[PDB]
């Protein structure tokens, strides 16, 4: 009798599988935070397809999620316009030193990452959860990240109280009672989440979406392995298993270990001589990772296939290959600008088994938004993400401009046959990339890894202003320095077989602000480029930024006018400033902890400029 009355024993608010069934260190982690949430029902989450059209049903019932009667098996959550998507400002890392998750900045405002004390979080955990999940469900979801059983995959248990964050996640990762198997008695990921609105109400409800956008804090607690997210119901806020976990956690993981966590799609290319190449690119946010990651080749003979749209895990093997693998087991596709062009294999992965999120309906029951690039008929009305009805005469979009799909991997059409193996893939070429409206070309190849790393620290977003880093400027785990200098010791690595290193630019536009180079499909024409120049193809003209294309090395055949001399022109001009640039925004934000080889890199690069 371990107990003198009932102790922390949940047993009797069970409504789905059993404590008892639970390893020991998972029933500690349930049962303690049911007495600090105060759930009236909990339910661990199995992950049978009986589950979840209970689920579904229950979220209909709830009026949380619409039927989207035009297809089969897909759905609608809209939400309250205060509760979007993922939320920098809110997101925290919890060390012991500052320094340790984020350099120093000489401005005193860091852009690589927000670091709370252990102190402050203490007050802002006390001040949001005790009692928060009052008269709802604590659901309970055993997730694997990574391939099931595997012993590169790594498993987290989430508590959340939404059970839309539960479908998600069904979707998103590997859920339910296999994951308990496979973990054991083994070490977990700790995942709490709650939308921060017990019961009963305290503020009013917008659109059946329960959030708290002013208590709303993503943390990470790396050294207690443990993510604590309050007050969003939003993608990357509440499906810990995507950001939070496979990036935060893990780059830091990584870092200690040995191998990379990196928001990256991967790709397989196959030539029209059967050769085929995996490839990884990391782009920012809204910058284009998934349109590659299904693109559809215009060139004919060429195949690619997706192994994944968003995270990559990376490791050496015994032969020096550096293997990737998809951590995740779906896309959470941005929908809008999703079309026939932009991306016809999303366009056949998600009208089956899929959740949308602020996209509109149409009054046949089906999803439309900005930049789908399909007429409707005349008649057809639409009604908007903010539940009203729209007109394209209306002053505002019909989608969310995050408005997401969330579908399962393996529905896609051209998922890559290696998609799943545990052993991953060998990466032959590693591609940086981000909206640069002026002065870089459309691609080039960095003279070294040295050179290379350099490269990915001054990748650009929004407009060209932004920098992101790796595409990883609010995913960093750790301090930025380190992550660094972490990427660049993979060249002292014996026997190591270093992937090449690309840069793309999708967005370069001409003095009217039009784009240079059409995109989408046609970047297949840059994946040839560089399938070549891995192959050691003669194909590459030096210049003071690295490798570019020999004038015809391009295949454009099919687009006789692009403006070749803007598109793949090198301005002495340009990229002094941008050097310049890049030495303030370095030495701003990076200084003390900036890799030698880093400011190296810059000086090597200044150098050639200053011989144009
Ligand atoms: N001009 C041009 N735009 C592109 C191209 N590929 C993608 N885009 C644009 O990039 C945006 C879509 O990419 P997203 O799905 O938002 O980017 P992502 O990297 O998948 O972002 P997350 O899913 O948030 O990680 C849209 O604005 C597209 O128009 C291209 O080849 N050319
Ligand atoms: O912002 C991103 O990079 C995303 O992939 C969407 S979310 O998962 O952070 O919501
Ligand atoms: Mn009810
Ligand atoms: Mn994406
Ligand atoms: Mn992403
Ligand atoms: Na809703």
């Amino acid at each position: 009798p371990p107990q003198l009355h009932n102790g922390l024993d949940f047993s009797a608010k069970v409504i789905q599988g059993s404590l008892d069934s639970l390893p020991q260190e998972v029933r500690k982690f349930v049962e303690g935070n049911a007495q600090l949430c105060q759930p009236e029902y909990i339910h661990i989450c199995d992950g049978s397809e009986e589950e979840y059209g209970r689920l579904l049903a229950h979220m209909q019932e709830e009026g949380v999620i619409r039927k989207l009667k035009k297809y089969d098996n897909c759905w609608l959550a809209l939400t309250d316009p205060r509760d979007v998507a993922r939320i920098e400002s809110k997101t925290v890392i919890i060390t012991q030193e500052q320094r340790d998750t984020v350099p120093i900045p000489k401005s005193g405002q860091s852009q690589l990452g927000r670091w709370m004390s252990e102190e402050d979080f203490e007050k802002a955990f006390n001040a949001r959860f005790p009692g928060c999940m009052k008269g709802r469900t604590m659901y309970v979801i055993p997730f694997s990240m990574g391939p099931l059983g595997s012993p590169l995959a790594k498993i987290g248990i989430e508590l959340t109280d939404s059970p839309y964050v539960v479908a998600s996640m069904r979707i998103m990762t590997r859920m339910g009672t296999s994951v308990l198997e496979a973990l054991g008695d083994g070490e977990f990921i700790k995942c709490l989440h709650s939308v921060g609105c017990p019961l009963p109400l305290k503020k009013p409800l917008v659109n059946n979406w329960a959030c708290n956008p002013e208590l709303t804090l993503i943390a990470h607690l790396p050294d207690r392995r443990e993510i604590i997210s309050f007050g969003s119901g939003y993608g990357g806020n509440s499906l810990l298993g995507k950001k939070c976990f496979a990036l935060r956690i893990a780059s830091r993981l990584a870092k200690e270990e040995g191998w990379l966590a990196e928001h990256m799609l991967i790709l397989g290319i196959t030539n029209p001589e059967g050769k085929k190449k995996y490839l990884a690119a990391a782009f920012p946010s809204a910058c284009g990772k998934t349109n590659l990651a299904m693109m559809n080749p215009t060139l004919p003979g060429w195949k690619v296939e997706c192994v994944g749209d968003d995270i990559a895990w990376m490791k050496f093997d015994a032969q020096g290959n550096l293997r990737a693998i998809n951590p995740e087991n779906g896309f959470f596709g941005v929908a809008p600008g999703t079309s026939v062009k932009t991306n016809p294999n999303a366009i056949k992965t998600i009208q089956k088994n899929t959740i949308f999120t602020n996209v509109a309906e149409t009054s046949d029951g089906g999803v439309y938004w900005e930049g789908i690039d399909e007429p409707l008929a005349p008649g057809v009305t639409i009604t908007s993400w903010k539940n009203k009805e729209w007109r394209p005469q209306d002053e505002e979009p019909c989608a969310h401009p995050n408005s997401r799909f969330c579908t399962p991997a393996s529905q896609c059409p051209i998922i890559d046959p290696a998609w799943e193996s545990p052993e991953g893939v060998p990466i032959e070429g590693i591609i940086f990339g981000g909206r640069r409206p002026a002065g870089v070309p459309l691609v080039y190849e960095a003279l070294s890894w040295q050179h290379g790393v350099f490269v990915g620290a001054a990748m650009r977003s929004e407009g060209g202003i932004m920098h992101d880093p790796f595409a990883m400027r609010p995913f960093f785990g750790y301090n930025f320095g380190k992550y660094l200098a972490h990427w660049l010791s993979m060249a002292h690595r014996p026997a190591a077989k270093l992937p090449k290193i690309f840069h793309v630019n999708w967005f370069r536009k001409d003095k009217n602000g039009k784009f240079l180079w059409p995109g989408f499909g046609e970047n297949s024409r840059v994946l040839e480029w560089m399938f070549g120049r891995i192959e050691g193809e003669d194909s590459a003209k030096l210049t003071p930024i690295g490798y570019v294309p020999k004038e015809d090395a391009l295949n454009l055949k099919g687009l006789g006018d692009v403006n070749v001399e803007e598109l793949f022109g090198i301005s002495k001009e340009f990229w002094e400033k941008e050097v310049e640039e890049i030495d303030k925004y370095l030495e701003d934000q990076v200084n003390a902890d900036l890799p030698y080889e880093i400011e190296r890199e810059l000086r090597a690069l200044k150098q050639r400029i200053s011989q144009m």
